[PDB]
């Protein structure tokens, strides 16, 4: 279907941030400091499905090594791959697979 992307208070807002800005560093320290990776924002998006809607690599990789469900589902039934099939992005979805 049509693309997903998403260019248009405490530190889960930070990392939901981060990851949609595919700020690498920022989102390194925020985890460490406890920021929560399940973190969810209005549309029940994850870091993982904010850093994936924007084609951030790096950032789903950091995300995924520090643990955040892959299989996370937004409001709409999506995951990250989905959104990846959706966007059109092979990179980020061979990443996820
Ligand atoms: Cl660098
Ligand atoms: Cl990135």
């Amino acid at each position: 279907h049509h693309h997903h992307h998403s260019s248009g208070s405490d530190l889960g807002k930070k990392l939901l941030e981060a990851a949609r800005a595919g700020q690498d560093d920022e989102v390194r320290i925020l985890m460490a400091n406890g920021a929560d990776v399940a973190a969810k924002d209005k549309n029940g998006s994850t870091p993982l499905h904010l850093a994936a809607r924007n084609g951030h690599l790096e950032v789903v990789k950091l995300l995924l090594e520090a643990g955040a469900d892959v299989n996370a589902q937004d409001k709409f039934g999506k995951t990250a791959f989905d959104i990846s099939i959706d966007n059109g992005n092979e990179d980020l979805a061979e990443i996820l697979q």
